[PDB]
């Protein structure tokens, strides 16, 4: 049939996607700016469709609800058929892909740590050791999921102690585990994933740093529902962009061009 | 059916066992792949028998005839199932066979001899004393000849032209021009293989700069096979297992031999 508007869900996560300076005044796509923003027009452009950025409406990646098994987020977005491609910091994992589709990835990560400046914490192993420092991870997401399903040792004793911990030490958003990082006074430790902790490091107040190597290595892709025509075109759209060098361009763009921390 | 693996000699990912002489089938062989090999298997509930690449490339396709060689032509046209081998993820590969999520991260860098001055790719860019080039028909020369970055394009231009040549047609073989070449060669090639190889006897290579780009390796398969998608979701269990680490640790770490 005839050409159709792509709707592409995505999620408010800095520096992916961000509201523009005076974004009132803006709309559609304009309204939004970011990485993840310009890698959907470049998506696109080579595969040659019109789209519209849509916000995915709970503010979550991912998860399956254990007892209606019902999946939230982004990942329900493309499951339900509410969008039809995501364009997002969403991570490949076994489950996911049982149910949607991933392109090659366009950007690696890892699970980190983040503290506060000054913390005298240097690795997950220093951190399951002790009861001073919290700590805890991020809502419906994967690393949560990492963690209550890891048979590592180190791993398992910080789920075990973070599924019980009171107050609880999960946290919404990305943002609110920062701020708990920064208004803790060091008794707060927050695991994220490599890109966003390197982001915060070069922003404003420069208060956070990431400690210890990566726990795992894995990689964001672009998500279909399974079957899309869209995903193969979208796969070797990405690969292309990769080898033409701007996938690394768009990383120094919003990373480090952005550095406020010298 | 047994299921025919092609896959390649390179160390620590398939290396020849000791006393391999006297073994038959899978049991000569050794190395990251070969363990890799057998836990896809397992979870895909297949029989299968390694076969090492006849002409021991890779995969180029060749300008003029367009006929792909190497493991990459092994799978195109039928003589083998699967490769899972050090086989790096790039778009003119996608195009005619299929590939897993990646299972191992790389990137293009730079070997020399301890003590050469070279710190980067712009710096080997900006003399000609010391010569450079890279393995053939694979990823790395494909990534030089078709970059458009200025530095990697004027490496190129020198790379393509030089006499004698600077390519190589093993990495064994680019190792050994780094080592005997008094510090006028300097090797490019998948930090992976840099990395193992600094920490072998003689301990006389240094990995230096950043990685020239970001990559992986994946699973390879002809196009449309039916083993594509139980051998993905394979490669992502064993990833989130932890057992693609233990595998590096065990391959990289364990075998190092310069402290
Ligand atoms: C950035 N980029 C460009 N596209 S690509 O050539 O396909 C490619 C392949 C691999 C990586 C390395 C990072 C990674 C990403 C994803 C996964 C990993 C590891 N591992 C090691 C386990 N499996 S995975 O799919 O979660 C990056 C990459
Ligand atoms: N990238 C993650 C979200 C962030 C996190 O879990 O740390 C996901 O796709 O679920
Ligand atoms: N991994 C490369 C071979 C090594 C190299 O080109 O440096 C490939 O798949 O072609
Ligand atoms: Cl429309
Ligand atoms: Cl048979
Ligand atoms: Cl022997
Ligand atoms: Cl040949």
């Amino acid at each position: 049939g005839a050409n159709k508007t792509v709707v592409v869900t995505t999620i408010l996560e800095s520096p992916y996607v961000m509201m523009k300076k005076n974004h009132e005044m803006l709309e559609g796509n304009e309204r939004y700016e970011g990485y993840c923003v310009d890698l959907a027009a470049e998506i696109a452009k080579h595969c040659g469709f019109k789209y519209k950025l849509t916000i995915v409406g709970d503010g979550k990646y991912g998860a399956r609800d254990a007892d209606t098994k019902i999946w939230n987020g982004m990942v329900g977005e493309l499951v339900y058929g509410k969008a039809d491609i995501a364009i997002a910091p969403l991570t490949i994992t076994l489950v996911r892909e049982e149910v949607i589709d991933f392109s090659k990835p366009f950007m690696s990560l890892g699970i980190s740590i983040m503290i506060k400046k000054g913390t005298p914490i240097e690795s997950a192993e220093d951190l399951s050791k002790q009861t001073e420092i919290a700590y805890g991870t991020l809502d419906s997401g994967s690393t949560k999921e990492f963690f209550r399903r890891s048979k590592i040792a180190v791993f398992d004793k910080m789920w075990t102690y973070m599924r019980s911990a009171e107050p609880s030490v999960f946290v919404r958003t990305t943002a609110e585990g920062v701020a708990r990082v920064r208004k803790s006074k060091g008794k707060y430790a927050y695991l994220l994933e490599s890109t966003m902790n390197e982001y915060i490091e070069q922003r404003k107040p420069c208060d956070t740093m990431k400690v210890g190597g990566n726990l795992d290595s894995k990689g964001y892709g672009i998500a279909t529902p399974k079957g899309s025509s869209l995903g193969n075109a979208v796969n070797l759209a990405v690969l292309k962009l990769s080898e033409q060098g701007l996938l690394d361009k768009l990383k120094n763009k919003w990373w480090y061009d952005k550095g406020e921390c010298g």
